[PDB]
């Protein structure tokens, strides 16, 4: 009956806020995510309880054990009632759970370092100077293994194979990795966080090239789950109010130090 | 059991092709969503007629008789089986229609003729010598009849008194009409539509501003039809693979003339 949503600390969706030691509850959190399940359970009228993702990871099944980890993980054993985060809607994810439409647009793109001289994934693929990467368990991942496109095929087959390993375990060390590496690391993350971090102290990184694809997050529920659909109405309410291009704004041009 | 898919003449989703006269069913017509169809029947095995929406609307709901008219008032009646065209995602059609899954993002968009002193919604709400109008019974009238947005609103107080009319009956009838206006015209369409026909002779129309909103084109089904399960897989499946984005590329940038 209290409703259990799962997120994850990604910025600006969900992040601590700044006295959260001394904070209780849902109070320890904000963001974009934040804002939008407080829209979502007032218009659905439910309560609820945002719980950060206990492994941390969005969701991927172990091709191995056939096992979904992550946020999905969570939905799938009945662990979360709902999830409330940057989610990207996949056919293999679409096909263990349900996706409410999108709250959010989205492509694939290339985080790097400023000066780094590197315009496009196809620069990327064509040399070795510059190392690069996607996160663990997570679309971006998954995109790059399935792709037939030469390019991203190519991509893919050095990745899978860089040593040091080029995949890191949260977005926000490889936003570091890119920071750190002083141009001899590019980081491949979704278009909505790259443009976010462009706008961030210490100004940095830069999101170069068009998007790789096209896709959206939606509001994840456990397959057949009676939420679903009332979810699902809320979004597309929010969305015709204009309430998630305020909140856009609230958590990415309003945050912007650059 | 012959599926039948309604679908509306609006460049470059569904044209006449050059030799249509001769030419017999679904072989009249060309387009993305032509191609789109084929894909979809492909990957759900099954066969199609095309039908050519019978009013030549999108959707609207009479707020006086309560009746859907265009491509949603035949799913709604049954006289069709599946909808396979730049139909918006909205709530009041979400609540009577299933949708798939977005296959392409798009949102409200301005074109002029260019020289059009207008940038932007707002220099369009501050003036009144270059008059401004949209499509009658799709989405975009209704974005404009229902926002509470400052500008959006007094937009929409100018356009539902304005004389003549400013209201069009097709997207190609506002194409014409900022075409043959002298600048005097502006149309409020989706970005999509814009785009395509900026890249076509006689070059002399523009898209200016940002986007209005953002929003998807869904297929879209009779609620709780069992096709709607097999075509949003069918949906996700085709942009993951790259398909959408090829058959994007073939229809607008490799159909350029500008
Ligand atoms: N939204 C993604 C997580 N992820 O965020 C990125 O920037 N890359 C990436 O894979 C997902 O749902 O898997
Ligand atoms: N896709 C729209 C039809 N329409 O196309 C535009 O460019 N404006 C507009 O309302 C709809 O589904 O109602």
């Amino acid at each position: 009956k209290t409703v259990v949503v799962t997120t994850i600390l990604e910025s600006p969706y969900v992040m601590m806020k700044k006295n959260h030691e001394m904070l209780e509850g849902n109070e320890r959190y904000e963001g974009y995510c934040v804002d939008l399940a407080a829209e979502i359970a007032k218009h659905c009228g439910f309560k609820y309880k945002l719980t950060i993702v206990g492994d941390g990871k969005y969701g991927a099944r172990d091709a191995d054990t056939k096992i979904w980890n992550g946020m999905v993980g969570e939905l799938v054993y009945g662990k979360a009632d709902i999830a409330i985060a940057p989610l990207t809607i996949t056919l293999v994810r679409e096909e263990v759970i349900d996706f409410s439409k999108p709250f959010m647009s989205l492509g694939i793109s290339i985080m790097i370092k400023k000066g780094t001289p590197i315009e496009s994934a196809e620069d990327l693929s064509k040399q070795t100077e510059i190392a690069y990467g996607t996160l663990d368990s997570g679309s971006t991942k998954e995109f790059f293994r399935r792709s037939k496109i030469a390019v991203f095929d190519k991509m893919w087959t050095y990745m899978r194979s860089a040593e040091p390993s080029v995949f890191v375990r949260t977005a926000a060390e490889g936003v570091a990795r890119v920071r750190k590496s002083k141009g001899k690391y590019a980081y491949l993350l979704e278009s909505t966080m790259n443009e976010y971090i462009e706008q961030r102290k210490p100004c940095d990184t830069m999101k170069v090239g068009g998007n790789l694809d096209s896709k959206g997050y939606g509001i994840a529920t456990p397959k057949g789950s009676s939420l679903g659909n009332a979810v699902n109405l809320a979004v597309l309410k929010l969305n015709e109010q204009g309430l998630l291009d305020k909140l856009k704004n609230k958590w990415w041009y309003d945050k912007g130090e650059c």
